């Protein structure tokens, strides 16, 4: 039987958040089945639990946050969570001593080391996948993104960007998901800005820990970290890291086709809540028989 998994201990890593330039701690822990995922912050007193839910998901202007019912927030969750669809985590506790998770170097790879230092443990409990069985399409002017039915879990994505720095034979990036996929295409294509924003903000007293190290920065014309792209299209690779992070909020991998034009947090979350609001569209699906299980999710 294809079981939930949680980490096999508590790890804790330090960086500064995105928003206030502040050295946050994060700690996770292992947690038992059926919890899912709960970021919490220790900040506050009492501690502020955020279960991961498509529903409780805002697009704030930097990332994205989970907000509970006094709209209290916890933010930048997604790159995070991109790495537990990545490595197949179910039940987990995420504490942050800050209102933030900690933006490391801008991608999810810090996070999948931290991850693998903290283990894997199989729950005796079965892994429940959400199965696409209609299509699901929603748009928002020229931009969409759909489900459709299929045997695995793939994303199609395509960016409209207009920007001398990224050439158009980088606008576009599709893979057949797995763990091991997306410790290595994706996992370590970092977030990205316009300079010239990022320096307003800064300048309001707002996303005070933004850095070279955080971030793919470009002026009007050009990449102005040093180094350069780790990949030629590591913005839409980011895109991608980003969708994985979007579609995971549910707790859930999906057995299905995923395409997207032109989409972002906002529309991958509509797409995600479109998806779950109808009864016939989706089906909850285990895997008594491992040999059953495609492809796409098998352990890294
Ligand atoms: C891609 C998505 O839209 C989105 N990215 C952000 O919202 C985002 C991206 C980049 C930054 C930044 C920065 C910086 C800097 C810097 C400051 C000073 C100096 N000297 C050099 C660089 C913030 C938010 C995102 O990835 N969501 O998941
Ligand atoms: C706070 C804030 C804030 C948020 C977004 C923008 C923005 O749209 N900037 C424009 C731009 O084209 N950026 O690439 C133009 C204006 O440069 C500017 C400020
Ligand atoms: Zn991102």
């Amino acid at each position: 039987m294809i079981k939930q998994r949680t980490l096999k201990r508590i790890v804790q890593a330090t960086g500064v958040g995105l928003h206030t330039g502040k050295k946050v701690t994060l700690t996770l822990r292992p947690a038992p089945a059926n919890t899912g995922v709960i970021y919490r912050r220790t900040d506050l007193n009492p501690p502020v639990d955020f279960p991961a839910d498509a529903k409780s998901v805002r697009d704030t202007m930097l990332c994205t946050c989970l907000v509970n019912e006094h709209d209290v927030r916890i933010s930048t969750v997604e790159h995070l969570n991109a790495a537990l669809a990545g490595l197949g985590i179910d039940n987990i506790v995420i504490e942050v001593n800050a209102p933030e998770i900690p933006i490391m170097d801008g991608s999810a790879a810090p996070f999948v080391y931290l991850l693998l230092d903290a283990g894997i443990d199989e729950l005796n409990c079965a892994k429940k996948f959400v199965r696409i069985k209609e299509t699901v399409r929603v748009e928002d002017g020229d931009k969409w993104a759909e489900f459709k039915p299929y045997n695995g879990f793939s994303l199609d994505f395509t960016i409209d960007f207009n920007h001398p720095a990224i050439d158009s034979s980088n606008q576009r990036y599709a893979m057949n998901f797995s763990a091991d996929a997306f410790m290595r295409q994706i996992s370590r294509a970092r977030t990205f800005g316009f300079m010239r924003d990022i320096e307003y903000l800064q300048s309001r007293g707002l996303c005070l820990g933004g850095s070279f190290d955080c971030a793919i920065v470009v002026d009007d014309y050009r990449v102005l970290n040093e180094d350069g792209l780790r990949f030629e299209d590591e913005f839409v690779r980011h895109k991608m890291l980003d969708a994985i992070g979007d579609l995971f909020m549910c707790g859930h991998n999906i057995i299905g086709a995923f395409t997207a034009y032109k989409s972002g947090h906002a529309l991958n979350n509509k797409l995600l809540q479109a998806v779950l609001a109808k009864q016939e569209a989706w089906e909850y699906v285990t895997f008594q028989d491992d040999a059953e299980l495609p492809l796409a999710f098998k352990a890294p």
